[PDB]
């Protein structure tokens, strides 16, 4: 027996997982690598004739479009019902294998946890004037903006974007260069995905930055996910569920958090010290239907209006 996986996750991350899975399970996994968004397009075109059994991506927008297209199988309750709500489809069509949240990174030499405010909306103020990075072409940032739209509407969102632009931010290619820029002294603050600082702290356990959250429920604490789902078209749902349940087993979770630096979705996992406890994230995180992040074109439009793209 074998299954076919379409993976928006990189092979260097995935290969060790699937090989161990094959080893323990007996099931061959035939993987087709690619871009999360691109593989969702392909599935919609392929519709019911797709050979894929499992889809595993690293952005909720692409997954949300599949769910809306009616291409995803409802998972058994045994798979999803025990997971926290920020990590599961409302109606059980996908589950997070790992969490990729938004945080605020900050200089430990020119700032502290004190200077982090209650809301991401508060960063328009003067205290933050010329003290920020932005990476407005980063996927995680764009998905975060989509979420802000969902939560708050476009008007509030665009006022924030422009007010942020008008506060003299520095514009970076990615999160790595934003974190770098903190240690290098160009900026005191950045909004980033959570799994970047853990690499810096590896290479130099005294790197001069930490990352924290805003207040409970703030949209700036959004938890995106690497989501996984079974296709309706599949004729091998048992095997495909076994794969998913493997990915939620403690060994796999521990690997995601320790090797990849992403949050686990289950309890009983030894936390990366840079991230901290899962329980803290659950409190911090906002309640958002992640399937609503399918509207990227809307968000790009606003970014062009704000002049950030
Ligand atoms: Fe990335």
């Amino acid at each position: 027996q074998d299954i076919t996986l379409y993976s928006g996750r990189g092979e260097t991350l995935v290969k060790p997982i699937i090989e161990q899975f094959e080893k323990q399970s007996g099931i061959k996994v035939n993987v087709r690598y690619g871009d999360t968004a691109q593989l969702a397009v392909l599935l919609q075109e392929e519709g019911a004739r797709s050979p894929a059994d499992v889809y595993w991506g690293q952005d909720a927008g692409a997954m949300g479009a599949l769910a809306n297209a009616g291409l995803l199988a409802t998972l058994p309750e045994a798979v999803y019902k025990q997971l926290p709500e920020i990590y599961t489809s409302k109606t059980g069509q996908w589950v997070a294998a790992s969490g990729r949240s938004r945080v605020i990174a900050y200089s430990t030499e020119r700032a502290s946890a004190e200077d982090i405010p209650a809301s991401v909306f508060d960063l328009t103020s003067e205290k933050y004037q010329g003290r920020f990075g932005l990476a407005p072409t980063n996927g995680g940032f764009q998905s975060f903006v989509t979420a802000m739209r969902v939560q708050h509407g476009d008007e509030k969102t665009l006022a924030w974007l422009k007010a942020m632009k008008a506060n003299q931010p520095k514009i970076y290619r990615n999160n790595t260069t934003q974190i770098q820029a903190i240690g290098d002294g160009e900026i005191d603050f950045a909004l980033v995905n959570n799994y970047y600082l853990p690499r810096f702290v590896a290479a130099n356990a005294s790197f001069p930055a930490k990352q924290t959250y805003f207040a409970e429920g703030d949209i700036g604490n959004l938890v995106n996910v690497a989501g996984v789902a079974v296709l309706k078209s599949s004729k091998k749902q048992p095997q495909a569920i076994q794969f998913i349940e493997y990915m939620l087993s403690p060994a796999a979770q521990q690997y995601f958090t320790s090797v990849v630096g992403e949050y686990p979705v289950t309890q009983g996992i030894i936390p990366n010290p840079v991230l901290g406890e899962l329980d803290t994230l659950l409190q911090a995180a906002p309640s958002i239907d992640l399937d609503q992040l399918a509207d990227l074109q809307g968000t790009l439009k606003l970014l062009r209006d704000a002049g950030l793209l």
